[PDB]
């Protein structure tokens, strides 16, 4: 599924996302929007073998299992695959374990280089939610 900005914001929210580990909706939103661009089946490989999938662009090494990604701890107890549901519960269950893995966001570098610091507040700009 390719959410909507304010869906995947509402999406979020009702997940439990918004402000969760005090990162603010936007943040969640602008993560997703680097990581996945709202798509939740995206999946990219990375370099180290590991890939990374959904929405929020979990990577198999640490948080998901995907089979195929020696070392996977699977810390999220999910397969990759469910991070590429429609439904985000999957995806934001996992990444709240992430978020609280202790280095915030940061965990996704996309964020980091493209969210941190930024008005993420546009992210849900418009958005009932
Ligand atoms: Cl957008
Ligand atoms: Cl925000
Ligand atoms: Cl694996
Ligand atoms: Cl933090
Ligand atoms: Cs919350
Ligand atoms: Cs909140
Ligand atoms: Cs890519
Ligand atoms: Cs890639
Ligand atoms: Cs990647
Ligand atoms: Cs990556
Ligand atoms: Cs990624
Ligand atoms: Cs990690
Ligand atoms: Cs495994
Ligand atoms: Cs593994
Ligand atoms: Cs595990
Ligand atoms: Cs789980
Ligand atoms: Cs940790
Ligand atoms: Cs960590
Ligand atoms: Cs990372
Ligand atoms: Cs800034």
């Amino acid at each position: 599924k390719v959410f909507g900005r304010c869906e995947l914001a509402a999406a979020m929210k009702r997940h439990g996302l918004d402000n969760y580990r005090g990162y603010s909706l936007g943040n969640w939103v602008c993560a997703a929007k680097f990581e996945s661009n709202f798509n939740t089946q995206a999946t990219n490989r990375n370099t180290d073998g590991s890939t990374d999938y959904g929405i929020l662009q979990i990577n198999s090494r640490w948080w998901c299992n995907d089979g195929r990604t020696p070392g996977s701890r699977n810390l999220c107890n999910i397969p990759c695959s469910a991070l590429l549901s429609s439904d985000i519960t999957a995806s934001v269950n996992c990444a709240k374990k992430i978020v609280s893995d202790g280095n915030g966001m940061n965990a996704w570098v996309a964020w980091r280089n493209r969210c941190k610091g930024t008005d993420v507040q546009a992210w849900i700009r418009g958005c009932r939610l």
